[PDB]
Parts: structure tokens; sequence; C-alpha cells
């Protein structure tokens, strides 16, 4: 637990989903975490003393740089997982008009923008901070097997997370000579808020034969934390399921 | 992990040897698949086994198979048995030879689909624990994907074996078993029997992998439900270039 015990992580969207999995499973771990969320302090104010709660839009550079004065308040920054964003179902064409651009401006900017805008402020926390051996940190992002399988409706969706999984290699190259690790995570169908016929929807999935279960993805992250020869790839979490048209 | 039996091929050198190790930790009894190797798994204690076999031959891996089922029910097969090349398609010397290329496919691709085959019938007969019956862990390479000068044979081995990695998770996905594959990238092993300078070239960590760090990746397929159908590259975030 090098990386997680004495230190300090963040999780965007940590109030909710995939991102209250990975904070559950990062304090399990021992570390401190601040949640960065536009609403939860509710629920993350019943995780316990090493858990905090920032409110920021991760598009809002402002917030987040004071997200992460807290977060080195607490100890040297050494986790980053980045799991806010929000999608949208839209055709291209319509009888009711064009996919509007400035929807798809919208997705882009939370899922794409705000993913990077949290990268490159916590990586400057973290390549603050003494080695620990041969790491400063990890930072670990959120794509969707949609950047790779997109259906019907989700041309602003992909996108987004299209950019999340293209940026992964660049940035591991960039951040490699500071000791800071990019992994990004594509998952599949998972149990959380965002499908707020489920059962149906987790019948498609090859293996196992149903929707995912958050905590799966928090042990993933957890896993790439401390597997020091994870870089610059991306993971498909998804039960063998490829997303078909519809 | 604890009272379910794991065979892994390769299991007594390099990468195997790691995830054995790691297998036997987490309270697993191993069959140790490998052509050589009784004295080092001989080492490893009673929850270990050797059984000597070709990868290729049906008849050794059935035998190998035979003694894992007597050890409790099978629920984990590893493919680390393998063999590297390095030869280019025209030199001084002729073209590339065919039966060369045939031993490398066949080790790698067909021996691999050998032991998946036979380990999946194994598995298959288990009962589920909850929702699974057990896992089919695969080695590639990152030569799938960046397959360097020298490498056709190696590259084809590997890219078959990805290949092959969706069609037969979807196969055995009924009868509740996963196939996952890793693509490694550099690791301290035998098979690199200027060590040094090979390191340097991985962006981060900037070393050779520790073969436990592929052990530790496999145990956590294994505990991940989810990972399932996919290929993970293992690699620092190296691209291997044409040299
Ligand atoms: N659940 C799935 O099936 C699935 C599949 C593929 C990808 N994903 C991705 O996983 C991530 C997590 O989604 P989830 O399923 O946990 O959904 P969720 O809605 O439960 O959680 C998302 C969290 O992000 C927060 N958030 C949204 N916009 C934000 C912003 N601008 N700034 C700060 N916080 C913001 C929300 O308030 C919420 O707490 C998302 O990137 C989503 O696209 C989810
Ligand atoms: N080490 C690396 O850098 C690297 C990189 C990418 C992929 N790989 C792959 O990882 C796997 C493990 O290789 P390693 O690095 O541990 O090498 P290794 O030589 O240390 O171990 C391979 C083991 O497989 C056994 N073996 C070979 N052919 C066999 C056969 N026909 N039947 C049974 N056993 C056989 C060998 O006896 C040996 O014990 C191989 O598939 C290799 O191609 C290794």
């Amino acid at each position: 637990h090098m990386k997680t015990k004495d230190a300090v992580a963040v999780v965007t969207g940590g109030a909710s989903g995939l991102g209250l999995a990975t904070t559950k499973r990062l304090l399990d771990a021992g570390a401190q975490v601040v949640v960065v969320d536009l609403r939860g302090d509710d629920v993350v104010g019943g995780l316990g003393d090493r858990a905090r709660f920032a409110q920021a839009d991760v598009t809002d550079e402002a917030a987040v740089s004071n997200a992460l004065e807290l977060a080195d308040s607490l100890g040297p920054v050494r986790v980053v997982v980045n799991c806010a964003g929000t999608g949208n179902a839209i055709r291209v064409l319509s009888r009711d008009g064009v996919f509007p651009l400035a929807a798809f401006r919208k997705i882009v900017d939370i899922n794409l923008v705000g993913t990077f805008n949290v990268l490159r402020l916590g990586a400057e926390r973290i390549a603050k901070t003494e080695p620990i051996g041969e790491e400063r940190g990890v930072i670990i992002n959120t794509a969707s097997v949609a950047a790779f399988d997109g259906q019907i409706g989700q041309a602003a969706y992909s996108a987004s997370k299209g950019g999340v999984v293209g940026m992964t290699l660049p940035i591991a190259r960039d951040l490699a000579s500071k000791l800071i690790r990019v992994v990004t995570i594509a998952p599949g169908l998972f149990d959380t808020p965002l499908l707020a016929a489920k059962a149906s929807l987790g019948q498609q999935v090859p293996h196992p034969s149903r929707l995912g279960n958050p905590d799966e993805y928090g042990a993933l992250v957890l896993h790439i934390i401390e597997n020091p020869m994870l870089n610059g790839e991306v993971i498909r979490l998804d039960g063998a399921i490829r997303m078909a048209p519809r």
C-alpha cells in the first residue's frame, strides 16, 4: 500500500457510482481521500475522518485548484482518479433537428476537458512530492467501451471518451520522467445512478451476465495503483461485451 | 484462490514461476506444466506439483490435467510456456525458413490453444462458486501490436493469441469461464538470457519488469469478475520501435 497509506488521493465524481466505490476502496487501503464533485457532501460525511469533500466543477480551474490545496494540506498527493462525467444520447439527424452543437460541446467539456483539467493540476501536485522508491504517483482516467464500440446516439459521448483514450499514451510519455503513471479504464455496463430493463441490459453481457458492481471498478483502480508496470494503457472492464448499434 | 487448483504452463521459470508463487501464496494448489524444472518446483512445497509436458503434446497435457483434477476442482489455467525468435524475412543466407515459422506458431499459439481447450474441459465440469467456474489467462506480448524487425513468427504467434481471446471468451461464457490475455513488455526473465540499456527505453518505470508484477496482474484478473475478453498491455508505456 506504498502509494496509499500516508498519501492522499483525489477522486473526481467521488460521491456517486464508480467514483464512490473507488473512494471507499482507497479509504480501506489507508489513503486520505478528497472527493471532488458538484454534490455529495452528505454521502462523503458518512465515510469517516479520512475523507473530505470539495465542491468543484472539474471544468473550473480555480475550484479544482482550491480542492487541491485541501488535498495537499492533508499529505503528499499521489493518486488522482477522474470519474466525474455525464452522457447524452442524441441522433445526428432527427425530425426535431440536427444534434445541437452546444450539447456536443458540453459533453466534451465535462468528460474530456474536465479530465484533462484535473489531470494537469493533479500532476503538478504529485510532481512536487518526494519519490517513494521509483514512483511519485499515478493518475487513473475513466473512458468507456463507447470509445471503441460507440452506439447510435453516442456521437458526443464517444468523442469525449475517445479523446480520453487518445491522450493516455502521450500524457504517460510526457509525465514519465517525473515518475507519474497514467492509465485509463474503459468500463462496460455498471450499476450506477448513470443508468437512472436494467435486468435485460445485464443479460447482454457475455460473462458475468449482469451489470458491473462499482466495487469491481474500484478494485481495478487499486490494482493499477499497486502494479508499477501498468502505464500508458487502456483496460476494458466489461464482461467481454461489445456494444451493438442499438 | 484457496481450495482451488491452478495449472501454470511454463511455471518453472520466468513469468510462469512468479505466477506459480503468487498462486501458492494465495492458497491454491498449483500444477506446473513445463519441459523441465522438477528441481525448481520441488522447492515450492507440498501444494505445488510438477508435470513434465510439451504444451503441444495433447497426451502429456491431459496427464497433467488428470493430476490437477485429482487435487480438487480446476479453476485457473495460465499459459506462460513459450519461446522467442528473431529471424529476418530475407537475409544473406536465405529466406526465413518455413519450419522455423511453424515451430514458433506451434509452441506459442497452438500450444496455448491446446492447454486452453483441455483446461476448459476440466473447468467446465466443476460446480460454479457463485457466478463463476473459472478463468483462463494467456500470455501474448506487446509484439502482437509493436512487432520489430525479426519478429515475423513471434508476432504472428502472439497476434493469434490476441485474436482468439474474444471468440473464446464468447464461446465459454455460458459455462462461466472467463478468458483474458496479458501482453507483457520487457521482463527480466531467462528469456532474455545490454539489458540495462533496454530497460532505459521503457518510459516509466525505466527498467525491466519484475516477473512478480506479471503474477500480481494474473491474481487481479482471477479476483476481478468483470475482466473478460480483453488484452492488457503490461509494459511501462513502451512502444517497441523497429529495432
Ligand atoms: N456506469 C456505467 O455503466 C458507465 C459506463 C462507461 C463509463 N462510465 C463513466 O464512468 C464515470 C462515472 O460515472 P458513474 O456511472 O459513476 O455515474 P454517476 O452519475 O453515479 O457519477 C458521476 C459523478 O460525477 C459527478 N460530476 C458530473 N459532472 C461533474 C462536473 N462537471 N464536475 C464535478 N463532478 C461532476 C456527478 O455529480 C456524480 O457524482 C463517468 O465518466 C461515466 O461516463 C460509466
Ligand atoms: N520476458 C519477456 O520480456 C517477455 C515479453 C513478452 C512476452 N513474453 C512471454 O511470456 C511467456 C513467459 O516467458 P518467460 O519470459 O517467462 O520465459 P522463460 O524462458 O523464463 O519461461 C518460459 C518457460 O516455458 C517453458 N516452455 C517453453 N516451451 C515449452 C513447451 N513447448 N512446453 C512446455 N513448456 C515450455 C520453458 O521451459 C520455460 O520454463 C512466454 O510466452 C513469452 O513469449 C515474455
